[PDB]
């Protein structure tokens, strides 16, 4: 509905797999909530799909919201995939189960339940916020306190 909301959202990862985190900032006229947390072994795409996830899981009412991210990896996803796996039963065209599918599908209803906006950054073009959230993300990617349940260890 109406209730305009800014989200910024970023997310770090030391390896593939290794230590990561994310960051994310929900702001409504003025107002900010920080997200942040730090997980012993995930991955970057993971981490990018927890930022967001988390944020829009935070708000309690249909909301405009404008999702500012530098991720190619969920912009690809949102762009290109998210369509076909919706019409494929969330599963490659070989009929198989898609990488990360507990979080994209997660996310996939996160989205579903407000008005988005997508504003992709690229590169020295993003705000202020983008930044703060990279930092939340690599402070929390140095100090882990969660595992990831939901990585499929691929090592
Ligand atoms: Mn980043």
């Amino acid at each position: 509905m109406l209730k305009q909301v800014e989200i910024f959202t970023d997310g770090s990862c030391l390896g593939n797999p290794g230590p990561g985190g994310y960051g994310a900032i929900l702001r409504y006229r003025g107002r900010e909530k920080t997200f942040s947390a730090g997980y012993t072994r995930t991955t970057n795409n993971r981490m990018e799909l927890m930022a967001a996830i988390v944020a829009l899981e935070a708000l309690k009412e249909h909301c405009e919201v404008i999702l500012s991210t530098d991720s190619q990896y969920v912009r690809q996803g949102i762009t290109q995939w998210i369509h076909n796996w919706k019409a494929r039963g969330w599963k490659t065209a070989d009929k198989k189960p898609v990488k990360n599918v507990d979080l994209w599908q997660r996310l996939d209803a996160a989205l579903g339940q407000h008005q988005i906006k997508w504003e992709w950054v690229k590169g020295h073009a993003g705000h202020p916020e983008n930044e703060r959230c990279a930092e939340l993300a690599r402070a929390a990617a140095m100090n882990p306190t969660l595992e990831d349940t939901g990585y499929q260890v691929e090592v």
